[PDB]
Order: structure tokens, then C-alpha cells, then sequence
């Protein structure tokens, strides 16, 4: 009969893939999805047999110096590239009506790095401890670390500043600063170059070595991270099931996926790892998880109707190519509005405008 | 779209050459006399998809990591609408080997 | 005490009802730090106020502790050490809906008023099931009802 | 039966670039302003060949030790130096007919220093980690650091 | 890019309209670290909530980033790395009494 009732949790409607998405949800009717981004930094997954990749996976190749200060190209798997995706979700509600519609808006996400664990084993072939007697333990990763990662309605806006601007990084395999600005490097993209800011649109791509998430005066993305730079320096890392982040904006906003896309983007350099070959001083880095959680928002529509419905119907058109009654010089020498009827005025040739508010008997000529 | 499809075969058999075995063969045609009407439907399209077509037009394209497909490193998703007192053991369904 | 620590980490499965919580401190001649106390306690209370539930009637404790290696004043064998930790708690009693179905019990037995069958896949990789829908209301009739809810299948 | 009203959020108004100020802003208005300024230490901008200033923009040129207790000789390139900026706001008030005047008021702000990925590169010229056989990676950037504003 | 902070100072006044801070973090070999983000603001306001005022509709912004040197595979020639910073100043119109009338000499050279 009245067993008692126990608390009130709110009801999983169905777990599963992506796909579980598919189904109609309602509008307060939330969505959790984890996944995670593996560590892309140089050698690729591909050469999956661990003899002809080395597997190397989830490792910068070796690390490919330079001539001396004149020559400076790195490797294209010397380098630790910006990790990233985008989940592509289900399209919401309309209502051309009070031309407002929803869309898919995350609020808070746990992430985690995983794998600090493996960072544990100490024998297989790195430097050892006490090169000497050759012996010890082979040495755990170490050196400068970098975990830095953002979520967002849009990819990660970003921007490029280098320490040498004369770098030689390949045309081929990589965006670099060139490779969005056609031309090449100055001092300034190794400062801050304000021409040299580019967008997430590829992956393991832009390298982190010159792609930085650009505070730029707008953004609908939320990141974060820290560097901490270094030779000898130690590892740290956060094992935790407990904590969530927020997304949410100063107006209680969070990211919004325009184009029904989450996008997630992240970088996790633990440090180099080192052969005993050489100071073949090659590194690391971990995968990492991601729990989104987003909500169906109401948002008011921004651009309007007419705009994108007449915008279209305006570019069916011929294209007409023809004279100009337009640009520098138009064949129009001039046009008046009327609607109005005041009674005659004096001067005929009286002119008339409006400003940045209202409305002139214009300056009799006559300055 | 505002289409009808028509689609046939009319395979008769094999004509055969006085030649050899040339068994080449034949088919006749077909007619069709559809009766249609106009029925009223509910628009299976959200307008301002094209809003959405505009933000996708804006919006690049990558290339990125798979979050879809078979190797799609999404683990898992959830959805929830209401609200259920406590379960027990929340999955715990169909037992199959 | 099998499951190297080497190897095996707490998964973040989008599900649990485990609550973990651990640091990795990397480095050769890294220091070791600890807390001496008895004064904070923390709370595996769940996002809503639930906290884990022995399912079973158990409960499951699990860590590691690793501080570093001691080095043998021999050579340079490390073979490091760790230590043991303690666990307070603090358990009540809860009210749940009802999660073992005794027709699952009862026709557990059904499956023996018929065999075990091998038969083709109907689920896996090959499911020779190209497809379920499941329908239960009523709407009035929509259009293309198989609507590309994704804006890229356009 | 009605329309939803999503969530209020301040409107803008207008955006861009400095211009923008010159809209009769009001008086409850409120402006953003993003804006960024380069570390002028060492280098000065100019020199824009990277063989000529070896664009060392952004870096200490050398350093110029001193010869002893005695002599210590700066060495202005090796000279690390205040960076600093005036944004020239609008001006408000326009009717002295009163006692009150209005003026621009700082409130809040959100500042980052930007690309700490630099400090990535350890290939390039720098000291090696294995000087001897010149070997490992041309060693980063290291020592004594300081940020103020 | 003149006084170099080597020898100049936020010096803390007895009155101030300016809100500054940083830290110095000595050391030879001394690791750097930084901190990427997007989510945090930072609040002008002063102890009357107040924060500064553009006198003299100026906005005034400084800074410095050392972030260590960078040193020669060659000799130590140590040259030392900067970085820049962004600025996302938010402010608005406060009201205030007109200063003029204090009189000819009543304030002139007082
Ligand atoms: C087991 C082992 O010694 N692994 C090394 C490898 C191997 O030496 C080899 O490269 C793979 O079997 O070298 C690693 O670093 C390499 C990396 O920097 C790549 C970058 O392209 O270059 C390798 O040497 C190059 C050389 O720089 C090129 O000019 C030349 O065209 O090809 C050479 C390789 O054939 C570096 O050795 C690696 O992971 O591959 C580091 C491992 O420790
Ligand atoms: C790749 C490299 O090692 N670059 C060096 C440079 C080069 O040697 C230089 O660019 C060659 O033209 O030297 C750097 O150190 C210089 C720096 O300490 C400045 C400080 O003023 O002095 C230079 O020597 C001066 C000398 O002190 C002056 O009295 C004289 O008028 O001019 C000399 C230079 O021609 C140091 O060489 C440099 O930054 O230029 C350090 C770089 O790492």
C-alpha cells in the first residue's frame, strides 16, 4: 500500500549513443553526454602496428631541433597539435510565430584527464636514474606541462604567437600562421599579431606551440588551462568524479550550439619522456573525458524573417550585370522622398535631411 | 518534393536467334493512371532550419574527431525528462548472455 | 590488489555510483606530502542528494597509496613504498523503488520450458534486424515523417 | 496560445571599434572595451627584419653583464621596461548649467596574458638539456618572472 | 616602454585612482606558469565602490610580463621572454559635483 515514497530524482527517459538524442525529449528534458577527446600531440594513430609507428601514439615523435638560430624547422610530429570535436545534435522548435525559437545550450561539464596512473611505470628503456651503472628506474615523464580546454555553440576562436617568427614550419600537414595568411611571419605574430587569429576548423592540426585560445572581445565557448613551463619539472594531476564546471555565462547563459553542434577542444602535455639513445627528449601527453550537460534554451530569433526568406528570393534573380546606379560613380544624380504635404515653402531648391535622429529644414546653403 | 515515381520492369522473355543461341532478349512497356489527391499534412519541417542553415553557412567546416560514426568517442549519453522516486538499481534490464 | 595501478584507472563511466577521488605527483626526487587529521569528513553525497547505495548489500572501498621509492644503498634499486589508509562511514538507511523484478526470477524458468539458442544475430554488429519503430499515440499526419533531425543530412 | 520570452540579457546597442563611443550612449550605458597591449622590454618594434632586429621583438636583447662592483653598464635592450596605454574615452558632460558633471568609471575587467604555448618550443637555439653532446631540447624559458598592471 | 621596472614602482600612494597588482617570483632556473582563461573578472570597484575615473576621460592601462630568460645554445647570453595581455575593461557613467565653482583665487593657487 503506501510503502513510503522515496525521494524524487528526475527520470532517465533512455541512455544509449548519440541516437537516444533522436527521440523527441520535450523542453526541460536534459541531455548528458560524456565522451572525450584522445591526446592528439604529433605521431597519429595510424601506424597502428606498434612496430612501424613504434607506437608512438599519444606521443611527439622525437624532437627534431634546429640548425642554429638561423634554421629552425621543426618536425610535423615534433609537434604537439590542438585536440578537438564536434557533437552534432538534434534540431529543436520553432515558432515563426513570436519569431522565437530553442536551441541546444550547455550549462556545466565535468572533464577529466585520464591516465596519470600511467605515469607510474618506471622500467622500459628512458634515461635511467643513475646513467653510470646504467641503472635505477627509467625515468617518468617530466618537464613542461599544458592542459588547457574549452566548450563551445561555435569552434574555439583562437590566435597565433610564436617565439621565433622565423621558424620553418612545413606549408604541408599543419596550419600555421602562413597557412592562414598566406604571406609570412613577422615579429609582430610573435607578439600579437591581430592578423594572425584563425579558427578551431581542423584538428590535431593547429599545433599548440602557436595557436592560442584568443580572448577575443566575443566568444560563446568557455576554456581553460595553464602552463607550466619547465625542464625537471614534476607531472601533477586531478583524479575526480565529483566536480562539474560551469558553462553558464554572467547572464546565466552558458554556450549555445548555433548549428546544432557542441564543440569540444583540449590539450594535455604531461611532459617529455626520454630515451637513453639520446636526449631524443620526446612527449606525452593523456586522453580527456567530457560530461556535457545541456538544456533546450528559448532564445529570441536574431536575424529576421523577411531577411533570409525575400534575402533568398533576391539571389534567384538574373544576375545583372550592368551599368551602375551605385558605388563611386553612379549614374544617379539624385533622389527625394515625400510623403507629407507642407504648404509651399520659399526657396524651391530647399534641401531637407535627417540625422542621426531627426529631421532639418537643411542650413540655408548659405554657411 | 511535389513528385510521383513511377518505377517497372516487363521482362517477357528470351527472343532467340534462327542464328545460333543468341538468346537475346524482350520486354514490353508499361501505363500507369494515377488518381491523386490533395491532403492536408503536418509540415515535417522546422522553417528557420534555414537560420540554422545561415549559422551553418557562417560556421566552418571541420575537419575534427569523430562524435558520430563507428568509432565515435562519445560514451555514452542520457536523457531525462521527468521525475521518478529513487530507483534501485537503476539499469537493470533484459538478461542476456 | 591485482589491477596494477600502472595500468587501471576510475573511468569515468557516464555512469557510477562509486565516488573516487586521487592525485598524481610525478618527478624523481619529488618530495612527499600528507594531512595528519582526523577533522574534515567528506561527502559522497550524490548531485541530488543521494550518494552511493550498496547495491548488493555491499559496500566497495578502494585506493592507493603510493609515496615514492626508497633506494637501496646498493645500487640503485628503488622499490617504492606506501601506505595504509583508513575509512569512516557514515551510512543510512533508503527508500527506492523496487529494482529486482521477480518475473525476471520466476521466468528465469521460462527459458527451460525451451532451450538455449544458436540461431542468427539479432543483436550485435550483424543484427539481421534492419529496424524497430515503436509508436504508441496519435498525431495528425506529418509529411516526410522520417524528418533529418540533424541540419547536416540536408 | 502565446509565445515563450526568453531570458533578458542586456541589449547591445552597437559594437566594434572605438568609434562606436560616439554613439549618444545615455547615461545607465555601458561600455566594453577590449584592448591589449604588447611587453615593450628589451627590443623595440621597428626594426622589422628578422635579421636586422633578428626580432628579438618581445625579448631582452642581450644581456649586458657589468665589468665589476665597480663598473655595471645597463645595456638599454637588456632592459626590461613598463608597458603602458591611454584609451581616450568620449567626453560626457555638456551642460555646465549644473553642479553635476558626469564622468567615465572603471568597474571591472578581465585581463589575460596570452600564450604561454610559446614556451612549447623546445626545439630552436638554446642551450641544449644535453649541452654535451649538444643534445635533448634548446631549453626553455626559465628564471625569475614577474607580471603586474 | 620606458621606465623599466627594474628601477619603477607602483608606489602606493596616500590617494590613488588606479588599481594595480602582480608578483615578483624570483629565481634562476624557477619554472613559469600561467593562466589561460576566458571566465574570469576582475572588479575595479574600490572600497566605495567606486573603482577608478577616467579624469581627463583617459583610460589608463599598464602592465609587464616577464616570463624568464631564454638562454643561447652558445654562451649565456640570457635573454629574457615577454608576452602580451588582454584587456576587457567594463565601465560605466557615474555622476559627480561641479569643482569649478570654487572660485577665482579661492582655489587657484591654494
Ligand atoms: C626505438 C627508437 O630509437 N626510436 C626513436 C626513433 C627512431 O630513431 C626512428 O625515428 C623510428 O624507428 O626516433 C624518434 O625520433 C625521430 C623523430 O624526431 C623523427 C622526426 O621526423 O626523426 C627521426 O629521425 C629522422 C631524421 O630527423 C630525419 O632527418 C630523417 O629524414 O629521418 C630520420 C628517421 O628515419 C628521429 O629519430 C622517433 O620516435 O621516430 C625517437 C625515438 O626514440
Ligand atoms: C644569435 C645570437 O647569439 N645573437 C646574439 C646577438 C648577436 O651577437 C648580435 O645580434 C650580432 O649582431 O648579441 C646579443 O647581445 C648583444 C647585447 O648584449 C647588446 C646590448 O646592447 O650588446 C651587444 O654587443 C654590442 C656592444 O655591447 C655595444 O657596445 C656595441 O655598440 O654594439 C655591440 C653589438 O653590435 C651584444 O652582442 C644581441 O641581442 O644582439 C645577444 C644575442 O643572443
Amino acid at each position: 500500500k503506501a510503502c513510503p515514497r522515496p525521494a524524487p530524482v528526475p527520470k532517465l527517459l533512455i541512455k544509449g549513443g548519440m541516437e537516444v538524442l533522436d527521440l523527441v525529449t520535450g523542453p526541460d528534458s536534459v541531455t548528458e553526454i560524456e565522451a572525450f577527446l584522445n591526446p592528439r600531440m604529433g605521431q597519429p594513430p595510424t601506424p597502428e602496428s606498434l612496430t612501424e609507428g613504434g607506437q608512438y601514439y599519444g606521443w611527439s615523435r622525437g624532437i627534431n631541433l634546429a640548425t642554429s638560430d638561423t634554421e629552425d624547422s621543426p618536425g610535423n610530429n615534433t609537434l604537439p597539435t590542438w585536440s578537438m570535436a564536434k557533437l552534432q545534435l538534434p534540431m529543436l522548435n520553432e515558432d515563426l510565430t513570436c519569431d522565437t525559437l530553442q536551441m541546444w545550450e550547455a550549462v556545466s561539464v565535468k572533464t577529466e584527464v585520464v591516465g596519470s596512473g600511467s605515469l607510474l611505470d618506471v622500467h622500459g628503456f628512458n634515461k635511467p636514474t643513475d646513467t653510470v651503472n646504467t641503472k635505477g628506474i627509467s625515468t617518468p615523464v617530466e618537464g613542461s606541462q599544458y592542459h588547457v580546454f574549452a566548450v563551445g555553440g561555435e569552434p574555439l576562436d583562437l590566435q597565433g604567437l610564436v617565439t621565433d617568427a622565423r621558424t620553418k614550419y612545413k606549408e604541408e600537414g599543419v596550419v600555421t600562421i602562413k597557412t592562414i595568411t598566406k604571406k609570412d611571419m613577422v615579429n609582430k605574430d610573435q607578439v600579437l599579431n591581430p592578423i594572425s587569429k584563425a579558427k578551431l576548423d581542423k584538428d590535431g592540426m593547429y599545433p599548440v606551440e602557436i595557436w592560442h585560445p584568443d580572448p577575443a572581445k566575443n566568444e560563446n565557448t568557455r576554456y581553460f588551462g595553464n602552463y607550466t613551463g619547465g625542464t625537471t619539472t614534476p607531472p601533477v594531476l586531478q583524479f575526480t568524479n565529483t566536480l562539474t564546471t560551469v558553462l553558464l555565462d554572467e547572464n546565466g547563459v552558458g554556450p549555445l550550439c548555433k548549428g546544432e553542434g557542441l564543440y569540444l577542444s583540449c590539450v594535455d602535455i604531461m611532459g617529455w619522456r626520454v630515451t637513453r639513445n639520446y636526449d631524443v627528449h620526446h612527449w606525452r601527453g593523456l586522453p580527456r573525458y567530457f560530461k556535457i550537460t545541456l538544456r533546450k534554451r528559448w532564445v529570441k530569433n536574431p536575424y529576421p524573417m523577411a531577411s533570409l526568406i525575400s534575402s533568398l528570393f533576391n539571389n534567384m534573380l538574373p544576375q545583372v550585370q550592368g551599368q551602375p546606379m551605385e558605388g563611386e560613380n553612379t549614374q544617379v544624380e539624385e533622389v527625394r522622398v515625400y510623403d507629407g504635404t507642407e504648404p509651399v515653402p520659399g526657396d524651391p531648391d530647399m534641401t531637407r535631411y535627417v540625422d542621426r535622429f531627426g529631421k532639418t529644414k537643411t542650413v540655408f546653403p548659405g554657411n
